């Protein structure tokens, strides 16, 4: 057991293993905080979230077991890895606060579309490993639900990692607007059409590419509603054959009472692009969530023949998600989330 020192930062208390020095915070929120801080053991600058009364409510508690259990699995280069786990607490008893450390990203992808010019080879490069990381989350049937381009790491290199930096509680409020939260959300998510599956992610990664290809949110809706009709101008209303698989009657009824829409022309909205990316686009910016390219598919795709090697693009260990249909008390999962903590091998 390592010494722990105090510090008080923005009137949160930090108390971490001496080897955590140079706390400086980078963010706050509802869920948690976190701090840059500098690793005297491995010389990494790192980020460390402190998780905010983890065990206070019974879907606070869930909540913090997840993420230990998602991120003690994410073993990948393009997504966020855990280097260390820690609490202050000597015992269960004593056990009431829970932080976690993974590398320190300096810029988001939101710190590379805006103003610094994209070649169509960035764009390749970019989102190949986007697609290379989802491939193997959902390979463990993780979806991430938030892609967007703050849940996306990328250093001077163009090297990228996806990650969930949601300090917040997601409200609908949150959803409300023009909102870039709203943006990159399969419709069948953002507004509740029926039950969704991993291809929501394909969808973000369509509007994430089109943005990087465009230096412009390709879908900004001032709200829901709005939101929708720019999606269905561009990808066209739906048939029948969809309608029949939004469970929600209405939904499905609200949708009914549009004006009927074609499918436009993508080399007339991405004008200049590569034909590939238009092409892959087409294919990712799918209504109906059946006839998306999967990740595993996309990366097969001639648009990325420069980067694609299918020796080195691996599939997750196995994740036991069973927990999630369990139904526990707040002591039972902060015991569940103790064992995790002690039970922490650090990466090589
Ligand atoms: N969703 C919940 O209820 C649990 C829940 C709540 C909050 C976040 C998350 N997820 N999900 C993912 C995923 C990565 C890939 C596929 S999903 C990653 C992740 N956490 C961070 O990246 N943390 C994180 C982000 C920046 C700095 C530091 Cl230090 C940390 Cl720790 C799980």
């Amino acid at each position: 057991r390592p010494t722990f020192y105090r510090q008080e930062l923005n009137k949160t208390i930090w108390e971490v293993p001496e080897r955590y020095q140079n706390l400086s915070p980078v963010g706050s929120g509802a869920y948690g905080s976190v701090c840059a801080a500098f690793d005297t053991k491995t010389g990494l600058r790192v980020a460390v979230k402190k998780l905010s009364r983890p065990f206070q409510s019974i879907i606070h508690a869930k909540r913090t077991y997840r993420e230990l259990r998602l991120l003690k699995h994410m073993k990948h280069e393009n997504v966020i890895g855990l280097l260390d786990v820690f609490t202050p607490a000597r015992s269960l008893e004593e056990f009431n606060d829970v932080y976690l450390v993974t590398h320190l990203m300096g810029a988001d992808l939101n710190n590379i579309v805006k103003c610094q010019k994209l070649t169509d080879d960035h764009v390749q490069f970019l989102i190949y490993q986007i697609l290379r990381g989802l491939k193997y989350i959902h390979s463990a049937d993780i979806i991430h639900r938030d892609l967007k381009p703050s849940n996306l790491a990328v250093n001077e290199d163009c090297e990228l990692k996806i990650l969930d930096f949601g300090l917040a509680r997601h409200t609908d409020d949150e959803m409300t607007g023009y909102v870039a939260t709203r943006w990159y959300r399969a419709p069948e998510i953002m507004l509740n059409w029926m039950h969704y599956n991993q291809t929501v992610d394909i969808w973000s990664v369509g509007c994430i590419m089109a943005e990087l290809l465009t230096g412009r949110t390709l879908f900004p809706g001032t709200d829901h509603i709005d939101q929708l009709k720019l999606i269905l101008r561009l990808v066209g209303t739906p048939g029948a054959e969809l309608l029949k698989k939004i469970s929600s009657e209405s939904a499905r009824n609200y949708i009914q009472s549009l004006t009927q829409m074609p499918k436009m022309n993508f080399a007339n909205v991405f004008i200049g692009a590569n034909p590939l990316a238009v092409d892959l686009l087409e294919k990712m910016l799918v209504l109906d969530s059946d006839k998306r390219i999967t990740a595993a598919q996309a990366l097969a795709h001639a648009y990325f023949a420069q980067y694609h090697d299918p020796d080195d693009e691996p599939v997750a260990d196995p994740y036991d998600q069973s927990f999630e249909s369990r139904d526990l008390l707040i002591d039972e999962w902060k015991s569940l989330t103790y064992d995790e903590v002690i039970s922490f091998v650090p990466p090589p």
